[PDB]
């Protein structure tokens, strides 16, 4: 029910600050922060249904009507017109103009030479070479920017997990550097308003928060979207958990990469710290320039294996189509290659009934046991389910019988999906045990977490969807291989072999093998009788009856016929229906000794 | 010779500032600029050799040691303690502190635009890190770059993949002809000079036909080598470039590096037809929307790959199935499968070869036509063209890589071609038709003022190498196609065999390991034998025949096995009931490659 909580709707402001909810239509108050009625001049009462420009005035810029697209004005300088001296420091007003509200946000000035300050750090991780050097070179630079006693970059894994990746603290204190946080840690409705408003202030935990006086719009009967305001009361569930930790203020950053939240800059104080929208701003500069580089290098990364993999795959390829009698040594010297396009620890070639095992991998009866569990009906689902190849980064979460042989097959890529059988390919990664820190999941936790392989990189995954290719080699190279041996065996008979192709009646029904002792009987050769009509009358009527109603139904027939003699020589002609998947007969097998 | 100048030791500055070499050792100035001795109060000779700290009043930063990495302080304040009233202007000190040297840059302050210009900044850094694509981007930085600083033109130069230049964006005066669509060569702009631009990022030039100032100690009087500039703005940029400027009316410049992935994308050109001095302020916030637009150019640039890179996907994966799940090939199959298969690719058509048939689909050449280009492809001549290929075969103007088919370009100047060995059978060509391209040069030192446009023809659009692995990741339609008619005839062959009467086995020869095995065995022979065929398949053959046969008799057969050789010899079968049934054993070897016996073909009859 906390997962579900709304928290842009919570009809309560952190008192630091003032808001007001303004109908554009007249320009008046319809709704306010009780912290309103005490910077303002008039207590709530009169101070609603008012005009704004009666309450507080603003030289920088005025808000104004949207069309579709709400619009934001930051931060600029608001002055209280109704007031005997009302400023015990200086305001500054943010707007939220939407096209049926306008949200105006006030704040002191304070800022206490920040930008310019920035500058070199920026300059600085702009041009530094991979993640953690920045992270740790982004995290000490706030801690001396922005001064908080504790400063975090926090990554998000691939199941919204957290990581303190680099941490800049004061000397005293535990280092939380290490450790591992939960996704339930911050909801996904959380996530999504970190990615909205980038940069997240919690000034004092254990606020007494300002509730808007009338709780919902008095002509549009519904609450305020408190998702653009930075004033936005925070969870109570998180105000305790901050106020357990002792921690009483708090600052925190989106690392958005290509529109994505990699993570967050996470800045605690163990005193109260209202952090103003100047230095917001410069920490948002920080947040979105290591937002920057760590996109940088991941693409650079990409670039430079993506290569590499099409460069090997390619040698696969080439020296594959190459080789015609696939050998123990080819197999032999194909192996790194086929387990480097990948990045596995070992691979297994089937070919039906004959596994070709190489690298780190379980033996032939473990790989047949995998295999047999993977081409089941049972899990049918998965290879449907399943992209271009069928893959696992924890064999016993998956295929729980196959809980075992994850010392050596922990992840593994199999390809072909169909359960097409014959020719396969089973790359391995073998077990790599985890130690992660938890938060307490008074003292440290450290799961070992077992039967887990390194997680198969999509452009990995990608590398083997490209290699489908080996597996319809090895197929027609095997088709090829077997059609000439079985053509070879046919030729060299002595019982006068032909195979017939039947005309869709359009056509005749012509031969489309013939063996050697066939055309011998005829006179003319196997090369001028490929493509001839079995209509080769002196033969009774009766006789050719009997064949022609067979070739006319697609049945069998045998009688006896004389033929063409270079004796007119009389032969029993066999013809026979060979199967058919439509189960009408296309083909049939003549022989006759 | 002017394409290799080294450009980053001149051992001359701008003379709108002052330069200053100091040994870290013990602070002394070891080099300095012609313009030090008038600044600083004390004339050259004497300021040589002189500590910093003598002519040093910077209140906000010190320099310091540095271990390896090079470090810099920003312009700060710095006052000349030797003269009463030294300037009419404020100076600002930046330091470039080497492990070996330090170096310490000085400068007019002016501003008159400050931090109120890196908050007036912030409206459009915030503008451009929302903008969609980069054309939008690129528009609204020059604009905006253009009201920032008045420049009198602000234009933003794209790198191609041969390092050439497009001015894809520009804000000018209302007056001055727009140099925006112009293309400029890779030759303009040189490697070394290249380098520097992403070395240090934002560059300006003061005043074109400036009086240069030597560093008076031209070589390091201890170390022996001139002064790496490289960091300092100061450097004089190359008598060449500033000639060009000079002859192109221009007087300032400022060019910010737009680094996108660690690589120079492009520039941020700005030119003024008057001299300009951009103060520290003021390149600090070019350097900002610099950052800023290169930031999202990448951004966006991954975001595109992403999408793009899926969708192929999507509809290659269709192509897979589909492909698979048909058994037999139809015209209309082809149909269906003709749109995804251009498309995977962005193709303008599409001809599927199956040996003499061609299935020719969108815009694309007539069959006769096909023919010639495949034939020609498949060439003993362009065999080397097959081998230099990665997976797949791709021109951009089939007029230059094949002369002979310089026509045809009309619908096919760019293919893709798959498989790459003479293979044949199956085949794959993927035609893009010809795209006539009209670029506006800036001239063809070289005086421009005059535009020329060179109207390439016989060249399709660029093959995206993710368009290019899509068509390598689609070799697999290829080997599909071959298993599949090989199966179907293979299967033809094995139902023929197998309803055969006169008793036929093939078999595969063993090693000195391995036995000879029963590869194939039709009815007519497992039933002489008794059991049936999969109860068969795999079996030795030692077994089908009597372990009470004689000697001499199954020697014979071991002879042939032993050898490769063929063998005609009555033998007695392996009876389970007890009824003696004796067959003649006609073991035959089937050619082989090599000529070394493999497989035997086994006829029973007797
Ligand atoms: C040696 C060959 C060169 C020829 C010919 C030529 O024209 N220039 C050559 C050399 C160098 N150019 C350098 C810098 C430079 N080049 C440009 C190019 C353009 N600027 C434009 O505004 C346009 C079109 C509108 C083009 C095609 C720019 C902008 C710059 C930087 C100076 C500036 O901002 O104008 C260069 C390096 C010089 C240096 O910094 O030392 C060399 C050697
Ligand atoms: C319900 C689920 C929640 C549990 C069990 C919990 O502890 N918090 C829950 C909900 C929310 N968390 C939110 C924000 C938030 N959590 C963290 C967590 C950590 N921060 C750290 O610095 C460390 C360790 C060093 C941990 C483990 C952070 C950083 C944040 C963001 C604010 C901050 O800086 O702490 C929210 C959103 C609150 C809101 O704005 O309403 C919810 C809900
Ligand atoms: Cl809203």
């Amino acid at each position: 029910v906390c997962a579900r909580e709304p928290i842009h709707i919570p009809g309560l402001i952190q008192p630091y600050g003032v808001l007001l909810v303004i109908d554009p239509a007249d320009g008046r108050i319809v709704q306010a922060s009780t912290t309103a009625a005490d910077l303002l001049g008039v207590p709530m009462a009169a101070l609603l249904g008012m005009p704004y420009t009666q309450v507080l005035t603003l030289p920088e810029a005025q808000p104004f009507a949207v069309d579709d697209q709400p619009q934001h004005l930051m931060h600029a300088e608001v002055r209280f017109p109704q007031r005997a001296t009302p400023p015990a420091s200086a305001w500054v007003a943010a707007w939220h103009l939407y096209p049926q509200q306008w949200l105006v946000e006030m704040e002191p000035r304070d800022a206490r030479v920040t930008l310019r300050e920035a500058m070199p750090l920026l300059r600085s991780v702009e041009r530094d070479p991979g993640i953690a050097e920045a992270a740790v070179r982004v995290a000490k630079g706030l801690r001396s920017l922005i001064g908080f006693d504790r400063v975090m970059i926090y990554r998000f894994d691939e199941e919204w997990n957290g990581d303190i990746i680099a941490e800049a603290r004061k000397p005293e204190l535990e280092a939380y550097l290490g450790l591992h946080y939960p996704a339930s840690d911050i909801p996904a409705q959380a996530r999504a308003l970190y990615l909205r408003n980038r940069v997240r202030q919690i000034a004092d935990v254990g606020y007494q928060p300002s509730p808007i006086q009338p709780t919902v719009h008095p002509q549009l009967g519904t609450p305020v979207d408190l998702s653009d305001v930075s004033l936005r009361s925070v969870s109570p569930v998180h105000l305790e958990y901050l106020a357990n930790m002792g921690v009483t203020a708090t600052l925190v950053a989106s690392i958005v990469v290509n529109d994505a939240l990699w993570g967050l800059i996470s800045c605690h104080h163990y005193s109260p710290h209202f952090t103003n929208h100047a230095m917001r701003d410069v920490t948002d500069a920080v947040a979105r320039t290591l937002a920057g580089r760590i996109g940088a290098l991941q693409a650079v990364a990409r670039a430079r294996l993506e290569s590499v993999l099409l460069t090997v795959r390619e040698k696969l390829i080439t020296d594959f189509n190459d080789a015609e009698h696939m050998t123990v040594e080819l197999l032999d010297d194909m192996a790194p290659d086929l387990m480097d396009v990948v990045d596995a620890d070992g691979v297994a070639i089937f070919h039906g009934n004959d596994i070709s095992r190489h690298g780190t991998t379980p033996d032939v009866a473990a790989l047949r046991r995998i295999r047999d569990h993977i081409e089941s009906e049972h899990h049918e689902a998965l290879r449907e389910d399943a992209v271009g190849a069928l893959h696992v980064d924890a064999i016993g979460e998956v295929f729980p019988e196959l809980a075992d042989l994850a010392p050596l097959a922990a992840g593994f890529i199999f390809v072909p999906l169909m359960p097409q059988s014959r020719s396969a390919l089973l790359w391995t990664r073998r077990e790599q045990i985890q130690q992660i820190k938890w938060a307490g999941n008074f003292d440290l936790w450290q799961q070992t977490v077992r039967g887990r392989a390194r997680r198969w990189s999509p452009l990995h995954l990608e590398s083997a969807r490209s290699l489908r290719v080996l597996i319809e080699l090895m197929e027609r190279k095997r088709f090829q291989q077997d059609f000439t041996l079985l053509e070879a065996s046919l030729s060299r008979l002595r019982d006068g072999v032909a195979i017939i192709e039947r005309g869709t009646a359009n056509a005749a029904h012509r031969l489309l093998f013939v063996n050697t002792a066939f055309a011998d009987v005829c006179g003319s050769d196997v090369a001028e009788l490929i493509g001839r009509e079995l209509q080769t009358s002196d033969a009774p009527r009766a006789n050719v009856e009997l064949l022609q109603d067979a070739l006319r139904n697609g049945r069998a027939a045998y009688v006896t016929l004389p033929l063409q003699v270079s004796a007119p020589v009389y032969r029993q002609f066999h013809l026979e229906p060979l199967p058919s998947p439509s189960g009408v007969t296309a083909h049939w097998l003549l022989q006759l000794r």
